[PDB]
């Protein structure tokens, strides 16, 4: 163990690729961790590339395979699906501004409308998690004046997930897509 304060974005992905070295995670200590990291906006400025239509994800390492770390960057009014996270763990950290997040139970096979569980304001340096034993999320930038940029980790790595009708609780299969790559614009 022996957990440090992260003392820069490098040396927190440093810190992480040592928490992943085995094969479990201890959600507690990842959780810590990124939290204890203070977001410097000069160390992550290469990964803020936004886009005007819709949140952007941004990929920063590649985890030795274990998990991906990427930054994703919301204009303003940009928000997330409700979706699931494919039998990973997905840390969120904020890093500028507010996310909303929104927790959804796990819909039945009735056809019926999905009801909010609750839902909190994460804001900035704070770090969720989330993974599908808990429920299903929508992540939204509900400000109409302030971009958001989150840090978002996610192991097993993953590039498929459902999104979920919140009018039915049908499920679509989605495939994500990265808007870059180590600071390179991806097309
Ligand atoms: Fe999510």
């Amino acid at each position: 163990t022996e957990l440090l304060k992260p003392r820069t974005l490098a040396d927190l992905i440093r810190i992480l690729h040592e928490l992943f070295a085995g094969d479990e995670v201890n959600v507690e200590e990842v959780q810590a961790v990124l939290e204890a990291y203070e977001s410097n906006p000069a160390e992550w400025a290469l990964y803020a590339k936004f886009d005007q239509y819709r949140y952007t994800r941004n990929l920063v390492d590649q985890g030795n395979g274990k998990f991906n770390l990427m930054i994703l960057c919301w204009g303003e009014g940009h928000g997330s699906s409700i979706h699931d996270h494919t039998d990973s763990h997905c840390f969120l950290k904020l890093l500028q501004g507010n996310l909303k997040e929104t927790l959804f139970d796990w819909p039945d096979k009735k056809s019926n409308e999905m009801i909010k569980k609750s839902e909190r304001t994460l804001r900035e340096n704070q770090c969720a998690y989330i993974n599908d034993s808990i429920g299903l999320h929508r992540v939204e930038n509900v400000s109409h004046t302030e971009p958001a940029v989150s840090l978002h980790l996610y192991s097993p790595p993953f590039d498929t997930c459902h999104a979920f009708d919140q009018r039915t609780g049908h499920k679509n299969k989605v495939t994500m897509t990265f808007h870059s790559k180590f600071g390179i614009r991806t097309p």
